[PDB]
């Protein structure tokens, strides 16, 4: 009953058959994207319209659709033919993918390169990346995407091992052209294989661990009921998926006492770029936006009992579409569970010889995606005390090259012969705020330090500066470690018991945000990672930072296009987006195989309530 | 048969036996410190000498003497009469702690003062303060407390809920003379009680927690031999106790193939203070050097199985003298255990098949302290991967006073009429490196932006750049989040196979440091905390960052005095010293008791192995 639910394999199937009686979805036509659309603001009339939208793409050449269906009424409601070089292509599908490497086998000026190197070229992969908007003018309104190849040894071979550096390809995957092949010289392939399961190169595995026995006897402390509702801990949410997005929490709730306050009405991962910082022309171009571009959600893997998710684990299987319109299930595709934390909270008092400790949990929801060589968990947390904490997780294969004779800048060498792109990995969370309702407002708070003098005789008195920010064109902020800087979202007309505004603190990581010169091609199309804070008013149609078709976009859609509108955002419905990242130049021990390394974010409380939000948690 | 075995019971008595035999343990005399000697370098000629280091304080008013003794020989090496206004007093009592409530019992200012705020005596609980340096003169040479106030309405209650502001008193210990007592003014005592075990305040405890079971149905994977020495996933070192640092951390090695690496020779938190920043003058004094002054080690809790550790617990014991040279043992005072930690590597690759994960765990070593109102644990980890962390957590009792009418810029507002100064929390690490070895030296690593142009024509190059810190005097460095600043440490003579020096590079958290007015008397006494990172040449004399005697000490002890010589650092035995620590403006959500707070740093392996260190862990 719940307008927030999952979709189904039904609703999917329901979707597949309108479009087809409409005409949408002949044999040319495949789905590029689809996605239930949230509830507009103020469903308080119950009437429940289940809405989609697709992306249809036309193999044939023909424009791609921007489509929207109702399950409900089973109409479209409407259907738009989009102008690609105006706005930008569709994402790319997962059938091109083989495509690239099937049309290079075939091509003259990518054989004689292969020649040149003595490669087999049934034993060279092709890795299919976007394409981005550089200085080629017949790429406009055209779907490209550039192939860089690797050697596989034999099928079990690790490809990323032997990179064929110094050659790159672009081609036209609708009309299936090869526009470009660059050669600029021949590279060593590295010899040395990067196969981490071979006993040549682990040794003998280690027979020192003994086994960690995480279970629950009487089950889980949180109820899930219509499919994705979750309640734990005073806690209350629901857990969307999209295949875009991947998982995404709406209408996160603190049940205090009585009532049942919110926090946060959307939270979602809206976009994640890695900028490749290798000035080399083979890779200069390199750009992925893994969500905005590819979809995260639909390379989502089916999570292992035991191995991925450890514990008394709840599964959730979401329902996607594939290019045909046909219903997919992601068996275990979100693990959801809950850990023990640590201590809590502890005092032993020496006058009233009390002695206390509670001990602290947190619950997990997560999920894993695979897109080439990267692999990426996804990890949402609540805590007993109130405290909303992300953390991404990265780990797979570096993405590699050859490593030059004489070295490189912007290269760390990994292996003989072997190198490694300097490079970031930068996310967007979208935080559509609603601390005690939908009024909220943003303040900058920055420590102040104090000169010794008159009222500061000792010169030990320091303080702290909250500046509110009142319209979108004031509200793109950077961050400040050195002054503690951090922003806290409030409710201006909600107020504890001591009459002051209740708010939630935001602390960042402070990690460094996009490195590209300012007037790059990334920096235009990914200008929200090129700071650290951004808050936009409330609007229906603005979802992503990057724009809706962020594939082959020429730049300046979705955050700068929003805030020139310079809306009030004092007391109104906002949206916080966040940009964070991790700057990797890559280490040895990152070879073959990398140890995880994280980066996030959390949201603790700040006067939201009226005392400690965990004094009735018991001993155990 | 370790020199690094924690001291037994045996060994204090032996000590007590031979200081009472050289007549240096009289009545009057009481131990303010004593701890083992680290083995002087280069102990390879097997020739063991169990040193200890007392201070010895003299209750009668003559000097104190610092006296080392070798238990081995059953002999006193040399006693040294402190002169303690030019050198520092030696540490605070815990007998002297009950003196300053006694002592202004009988005072006739102090009975005035509470008999016009109609406070009976009994009930007023005085906390025992350290003094530091200001303006009084009176006080050179002498050991004083400052005395702070708060009522105790029955003998079970939270006294922190009722600060009496307005007052303060300074006691001579040694003389036993109220030297100073001011009344600023009456505020009135806050009413509301603090008592977070009382069910009015708690209301009915949750039923709703399931319980988390974790054991290990075959024994952990860590061993334990000579008491003290941990053998765990191819990590080996050493865990001492001593009564002032606490837990430190001793030959911290990595078993790579059949080669036994150094990493870190001693590793302890050296010293943490705790500056308050309200001017007034009821508080303006107010900085607790916990470790430098009051000793951690001594105050460590017995920790409870379930409650404070939870798992398959090794405990150590660790034995400290009393004030009288009696050995007196913590009970449980130290956790043991290893941790699940999540995915380790994971990577499932479209080209070869192989679908792969790794799960990563930890070893951590804890111990928890209490003194006065906070609570502090210190927690240290060892990683699979070769990552060893440190991090501190905050909680307890945040200290309290009036929140006056009209509110102030220094205080933060938790209950009517009750405030909570604003203070840090800063620690110091000492970091004796060895990586590979002891020629060891540090480089700064910033992240460089390139400007779009020839050879970057694209503008999407970065890069990075390291910057050898030479000679003490240019080795005081300072954060720089924004261009992503690390510190390696590095060993210039060991090479891993790709011919780089091999190295750990330092992540810290980049928070606010000392915020006082460098003028101030407690920027001269916490010098190291205005700065992130020192790095000094190794001496056998220079072990706190504050110098040896804290207790009203004057200032500029420790690290500026040490830098000075200018030593060479580039390649050398060298040690880092890193300033880390949380800026705390306490929330509503802090009181009564505060849930847990974080902070810490860590070093990642940066080229130090050949390849990633984890590739013979196996699947579980
Ligand atoms: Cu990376
Ligand atoms: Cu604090
Ligand atoms: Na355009
Ligand atoms: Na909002
Ligand atoms: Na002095
Ligand atoms: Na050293």
């Amino acid at each position: 009953a719940s307008p927030f639910r999952l979709a189904s394999a039904g609703e999917i199937s329901e979707v597949q058959g309108i479009l087809r009686t409409a005409g949408l979805l002949g044999p040319e036509k495949r789905i590029a994207y689809l996605g239930v659309l949230d509830p507009a603001r103020g469903a308080g009339s119950e009437a429940e319209d289940r809405r989609f939208r697709v992306f249809i793409h036309d193999v044939s050449g023909a424009r791609p659709q921007e489509v929207t269906v109702s399950v409900t009424n089973g109409t479209v409601i409407s259907a738009v033919e989009l102008d690609t070089a105006a706005t930008g292509e569709l994402p790319v599908l997962e059938e091109e993918f083989e495509v690239v490497e099937q049309l290079l086998a075939t091509d003259e000026r990518w054989l004689k390169a292969l020649a040149a190197r003595n490669l087999d070229v049934s034993k060279v992969r092709v890795a299919p990346l976007s394409a981005g908007v550089f200085e080629y003018a017949e790429e406009r309104g055209r779907r490209i995407l550039r192939g860089l190849a690797f050697v596989q040894d034999f099928p079990e071979d690790s490809a990323w091992a032997h990179p064929v550096d110094g050659l790159v390809a672009y081609v036209d995957v609708v009309s299936k052209e090869v526009t470009r092949v660059i050669d600029t010289g021949v590279f060593p392939v590295p010899a040395e294989h990067g196969n981490y399961t071979d006993p040549e190169l682990t040794g003998p595995l280690r027979t020192t661990q003994k086994p960690i026995s995480i279970t629950q006897p009487e089950g889980p402390s949180f109820t899930v009921t219509g499919g994705n509702h979750i309640e734990w801990e005073k806690w209350s949410l629901d857990v969307g998926f999209d295949v875009r997005e991947g998982v995404v929490l709406h209408n996160i709730a603190f049940r205090d006492g009585d009532r049942l306050r919110p926090i946060i009405n959307r939270a979602s991962i809206a976009e994640m770029v890695v900028p490749y910082g290798d000035p080399s022309p083979i890779r200069s171009w390199q750009n992925y936006f893994d969500t905005g571009e590819y979809l995260v959600g639909q390379y989502a893997n089916s999570l292992e009992l035991g191995c991925d998710c450890l514990g008394d684990i709840t599964y959730l299987s979401p329902v996607i579409s594939d290019a045909f319109g046909n219903p997919r299930e992601i068996r275990n595709g979100i693990c959801m569970h809950e850990e023990d934390w640590g201590i809590l909270a502890k005092h032993s008092d020496l006058w009233s010889g009390i002695n206390y400790t509670r001990r602290n949990r947190r619950m997990v929801i997560s999920f894993f995606t695979t897109i080439g060589n990267y692999d990426y968990g996804f990890y949402w947390y609540l805590y007993l005390d109130g405290t909303i904490e992300f953390e991404a997780k990265a780990t797979g294969v570096v993405f590699t090259s050859a490593f030059p004779e004489g070295g490189s800048d912007n290269i760390s060498q990994l292996a003989p012969g072997l190198g490694a792109p300097f490079h970031q990995h930068i996310f967007s969370a979208r935080l559509d705020m609603a601390i005690d309702g939908f009024t909220n407002r943003v303040e900058e708070e920055d420590v102040v330090r104090q000169t010794m003098g008159p009222g500061n005789e000792r010169g030990n008195a320091f303080s702290r500066k909250r500046t509110v920010l009142t319209r979108e064109s004031e509200a793109v902020r950077e961050a400040d470690a050195r002054t503690g800087r951090t922003w806290i979202i409030s409710n201006p007309e909600s107020k504890n018991r001591l009459n002051e505004p209740v708010g939630y603190k935001l602390h960042a990581h402070n990690q460094p945000t996009l490195l590209a010169d300012p007037g790059s091609s990334i920096a235009r199309r990914a200008a929200f990672a090129t700071k650290d804070l951004w808050v936009t008013r409330y609007a229906d149609d603005e979802r992503y930072p990057t724009g809706d078709f962020v594939n082959q976009h020429s730049g300046g859609a979705g955050l700068p296009s929003y805030i020139a509108q310079d809306r009030d955002i004092d007391g109104q419905d906002i949206v916080v987006w966040h940009t964070f990242g991790l700057t990797h130049f890559p280490r040895v021990e990152d070879w073959p195989i990398m140890p995880v390394d994280t980066v996030g974010f959390k949201l603790r409380p700040e006067g939201f309530f009226d005392r400690s939000p965990v004094l009735d948690v018991p001993a155990n």
